[PDB]
């Protein structure tokens, strides 16, 4: 049957781990401080991946059904719209937006089977999340880098199963700050900032951007295009960057850390000219990132969905 889901809290206390301005040194015991706090959140978005996921391989509506189940669970318990509570930096904000992304996803991925009463307790939910995400973003305070971009991502997958075209706007216009901070050289002048994890932080920022250009590909839309195809300058310095670190190890003071490039790779193989570029990325295995969807594999070959 549907295993019992989780309780739904609502609040996250997450706790920061960078130990300096470049957002580069972790310090392992406030690391493994937020792993302890944050594995209740983590194994959930797991789970709701997971059975998104097998729905997705084999069409088994129960797998859709429990997904739906526990989602309408968490959202009947008001799971994530508590207080974010501040211990060193906003990761409790953080943490909320990229379960958002999880959830989102992982609704959308089994939304051809839910009734009109899973749809009113879930939507609502998300549309919250969503907004009190966006909002956080209304201050032109905070700098828009790749936690932008995350955080468009579930937004916009919100907008798309919840069908709130305002929420889609929000989402599209992330996206657009991202192909947007894209230089010609390829590279994003607020993840330059992150020392060790430039590289690192740009596959990072690549990801949801990709993810998003797939979502608007659900809507039959092409985004890929934009800014004289500037993904592709950002996606080229990543994959290139994952073998030859030199440009980001001489590009800033510091010596990166080697980058096993994201699950996007899945997606960009079937859209760049030259795909083939992603072959060892591709062969390093089945990438799977809840707070990107899931098995980025399965989704790549046979769609986000199953029915449009």
């Amino acid at each position: 049957a549907c295993p019992a889901p989780p309780p739904g809290q609502p609040d996250i206390r997450a706790i920061g781990y960078y130990t300096d301005k470049a957002g580069s040194v972790i310090d392992p015991a406030l690391q493994q401080q937020n792993k302890d706090a944050t594995a209740p959140l983590d194994r959930y978005a797991a789970d709701v991946a997971r059975m998104s996921d097998d729905y997705l391989r084999n069409g088994d509506p129960a797998a859709a059904q429990c997904t739906l189940s526990w989602l309408g669970a968490w959202a009947d318990d008001g799971a994530m719209l508590g207080q974010m509570i501040r211990v060193n930096n906003d990761q409790s904000f953080y943490m909320r937006q990229w379960m958002l992304d999880a959830v989102a996803m992982a609704y959308l991925k089994v939304h051809d089977q839910a009734n009109p009463q899973q749809r009113a307790r879930i939507d609502p939910w998300l549309q919250k999340l969503a907004r009190a995400n966006l909002a956080y973003w209304d201050n032109p305070k905070r700098r828009r880098n790749n936690h932008y971009y995350w955080g468009g991502l579930g937004v916009l997958a919100t907008g798309l199963a919840t069908d709130d075209d305002a929420l889609w706007q929000a989402g599209h216009a992330a996206f657009q700050k991202g192909i947007d901070d894209i230089q010609d050289d390829g590279s994003l002048p607020l993840e330059m900032a992150r020392g060790q994890r430039a590289l690192h932080y740009h596959d990072y920022a690549l990801a949801p951007l990709v993810m998003m250009a797939e979502l608007a590909r659900l809507r039959g839309q092409d985004w890929y295009a934009s800014r004289n195809h500037a993904i592709d300058r950002l996606a080229r310095r990543v994959i290139e960057g994952s073998r030859d670190p030199a440009w980001f190890n001489q590009h800033t003071g510091a010596a990166q850390l080697p980058l096993q490039a994201s699950g996007w790779v899945e997606f960009y193989r079937l859209r760049s000219p030259d795909g083939g570029v992603f072959d060892a990325a591709h062969a390093r295995g089945p990438f799977h990132s809840p707070r990107l969807g899931g098995d980025l594999t399965l989704m790549a070959t046979h769609g986000i969905v199953r029915t449009p």
